[PDB]
Parts: structure tokens; C-alpha cells; sequence
């Protein structure tokens, strides 16, 4: 199997620089797209920066634009994130993910979902709406609703992630309604206008987690995550 190993995380002063790293093993990183998503302590997911597969086109998030840089190193089978002029809000665990080539899908929409995440690395410095929380009992049925706008969800492929406290996020649904190998079919995704929906029939005790949705936003030119839903199963 494949994995991303991250290192570089450290306690630093404000204004300091710091270089994070996301190394690939089991596969060759140069032939693949990737992203950097961070998660402040007690916050939700937030896109930061990314790399296009066949070229080397970077895109950055408005917050960290001009401070952060993202190069690759085909020789060390990895990709670095150069963070400069750090600020206290940058405080968070930074994840890195590969976006595989989507067999389905189409021109300009071939790298939509993040299917292999890293384990994360802490950097300490001295939008789409979902409900805050839903609840149910085992055997029942929840529906997590993700609503946005034309710019993003109406036009673009949407994807859902799952996340137990402390662990890295996991890909549940991509391209609106598909699911990767080894995901129970009791997970179902759909879309209707400018809002998508995650569906869990036959709820179980392990399903208890945080659920995010995500989609590219054409007008902002960023990748967007939802605020997140805390699913609670009555246990
Ligand atoms: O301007 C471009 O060529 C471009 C623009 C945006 C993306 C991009 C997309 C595009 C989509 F259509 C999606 O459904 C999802 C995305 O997700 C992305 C995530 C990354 O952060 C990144 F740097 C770029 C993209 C992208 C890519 O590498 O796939 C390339």
C-alpha cells in the first residue's frame, strides 16, 4: 500500500519560516495532483494550496497567498510547503492529500477528490454550510445536507469526507454519488441544484464522526470545505 508521510512541524515564532514535507511511498508523486488542507484546533477543514498533475500549476488560498510556496521534488518523491512570515492563525495541523486521476469525469474536472491523506503534522505559532450537529439511533437514517451556490456546488463535482477526532480525514463519496473500494453501500450521495446531500441508512456506532463536504468554486478559484456536521449515534 501507499501512504503520505509528513514531517517538519514545529513550535516557531511569529515571522518565522518553516518547511513542511509530504513524502510519497508506494507510488510516484510526480504523476499525481495534490493538495494541502489544514485544520486549526477545534475548527474544520480549510484548503490552503495545490498542484496540477501534468503541468505544475499552483493555486493558493487568499489567506496565505504570497507567504506560502509549494514546490515539488521528483528526486525525493515528495512535495514541500514553504511557509514564510507565519502568523498565529496559521496554527493548525497541516494535512496533505493526493488527488488521483478520475477515470470518469471530463475536461478540466479530472482531479476532483482527495483519496489518500497524510497523517498530519502540527505547526504551532507562539463558504459551504452544513448543520452543526445531527443525531439518531442505530438502524435509523440521517441526512447531512450541504448547501452552497452556483459558483461552486451547482457546477462542480462534490465530495464528502469523514473524520474521527484525532485521526486524518477519509474519502467516503466523490463525483456526487460514487464510493471508493471498501466503503459500505449504506453511504449514499446525491445533488439537487445548488446543494448536495449525504445519506446514511442503517446507522452504526462507528459512523459517529465529523462529516465534511467539498467542491471547487469557479469564481473564487479555491477548493471549499463545509463547516462540518458532528454526527452522534445514541450509544
Ligand atoms: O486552473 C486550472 O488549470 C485548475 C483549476 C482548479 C483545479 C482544481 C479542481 C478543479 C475541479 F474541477 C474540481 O472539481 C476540484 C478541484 O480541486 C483542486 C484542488 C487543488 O487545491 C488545486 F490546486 C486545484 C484544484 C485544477 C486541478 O489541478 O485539478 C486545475
Amino acid at each position: 500500500q501507499v501512504q503520505l508521510v509528513e514531517s517538519g512541524g514545529n513550535l516557531v515564532q511569529p515571522g518565522g519560516s518553516l518547511r513542511l514535507s509530504c513524502a510519497a511511498s508506494g507510488f510516484t508523486f510526480g504523476s499525481f495532483s495534490m493538495s494541502w488542507v489544514r485544520q486549526a484546533p477545534g475548527g474544520g477543514l480549510e484548503w490552503v494550496a495545490g498542484l496540477s498533475a501534468r503541468s505544475s500549476l499552483t493555486h493558493y488560498a487568499d489567506s496565505v497567498k504570497g507567504r506560502f510556496t509549494i514546490s515539488r521534488d521528483n528526486a525525493k518523491n515528495s512535495v514541500y510547503l514553504q511557509m514564510n512570515s507565519l502568523r498565529v492563525e496559521d496554527t493548525a495541523v497541516y494535512y496533505c492529500a493526493r488527488r488521483s486521476y478520475d477515470s470518469s469525469g471530463y475536461a478540466g474536472h479530472f482531479y476532483s477528490y482527495m483519496d489518500v491523506w497524510g497523517q498530519g503534522t502540527l505547526v504551532t505559532v507562539s463558504v459551504l454550510t452544513q448543520p452543526s450537529s445531527v443525531s439518531a439511533a442505530p438502524g435509523q437514517k440521517v441526512t447531512i445536507s450541504c448547501s452552497g451556490s452556483t459558483s461552486n456546488i451547482g457546477n462542480n463535482y462534490v465530495s464528502w469526507y469523514q473524520q474521527h477526532p484525532g485521526k486524518a480525514p477519509k474519502l467516503m463519496i466523490y463525483d456526487v454519488s460514487k464510493r471508493p473500494s471498501g466503503v459500505p453501500d449504506r453511504f449514499s450521495g446525491s445533488k439537487s441544484g445548488n446543494s448536495a446531500s449525504l445519506d446514511i441508512s442503517g446507522l452504526q456506532s462507528e459512523d459517529e464522526a465529523d462529516y465534511y463536504c467539498a467542491a471547487w468554486d469557479d469564481s473564487l478559484s479555491e477548493f471549499l470545505f463545509g463547516t462540518g456536521t458532528k454526527l452522534t449515534v445514541l450509544g
